[PDB]
């Protein structure tokens, strides 16, 4: 789902939609939300909810509309899963950064916008996370189980404003030698936080999965707004 109207023009002319919640209160910060490899869809909806009720404006872009605009696929649903799959192996990375970058300047000029932004990302929002935080866009970042991490050690020191990344400890895309990776690569700059999840899978933050962890939710999601509530007047 997408609010009807909203446009967000890209560095190449691209242009795209987004799920947009106006804040309870003006002037608000506002959080740009990077989906998964799913689209715009009813966890996308629950996030932006829940981040207008914690004090935020929210904006979710469709990262899919270079390829197919307002993609929303359901999980539960085995073909739709399939489509998402098909749709991530084509995803592009670097697109996908610059689509998220001009978000965050829509989100900067948002007549109730305090003049801060934020973005959270899950699943392939979490990897773009991290590189929106190497690119510096944002007030802060924050990633739920980004695939690949472990590739992008190179940019760690390029971050220069703080971003949070939470793991799930049973994630089996990020193997022992790749939490390792991470955990000594992320270690070196301290604007950065990677905190791990003992026994949680994957998807241990997304309400509905299998994968789903309440306890570990429930942590990941108190130092998420506890991290962000900085960027609040």
């Amino acid at each position: 789902m997408l609010t009807e109207g909203i446009s967000i023009q890209s560095y190449d002319g691209h242009t795209f939609g987004a799920l947009v919640g106006s804040p309870a209160k003006a002037p608000a910060p506002v959080i740009v939300i990077a989906h998964e490899i799913l689209g715009v869809n009813a966890f996308m909806r629950e996030t932006v909810s829940w981040l207008v009720d914690q004090g935020y404006a929210a904006v979710c872009p469709d990262l899919h509309a270079r390829q197919a605009p307002g993609t929303a696929l359901d999980p539960q649903d085995e073909a739709q899963r399939e489509q998402a799959y098909k749709l991530w192996q084509a995803f592009d990375m670097e697109a996908g950064v610059g689509d998220l970058e001009a978000a965050i300047r829509y989100a900067r000029h948002l007549p109730y916008s305090n003049g801060k932004v934020g973005l959270v990302g899950y699943s392939l929002g979490g990897a773009l996370a991290f590189l929106v935080a190497a690119k510096g866009c944002v007030d802060r970042a924050v990633g739920y189980c980004g695939v690949g991490l472990e590739k992008q050690l190179d940019k760690v020191p390029e971050v220069k404003h703080p971003a949070l990344f939470h793991m799930g400890g049973q994630d089996h895309f990020v193997p022992a030698p790749s939490r390792q990776l991470i955990t000594e690569g992320f270690g070196a700059n301290p604007l950065l936080q990677v905190h791990w999840y003992e026994g949680a899978g994957h998807s241990f933050a997304r309400t509905g999965s299998s994968d789903y962890v309440a306890s570990a939710a429930a942590l990941a999601n108190e130092r998420t707004l506890d991290f962000l509530a900085p960027l609040q007047s």
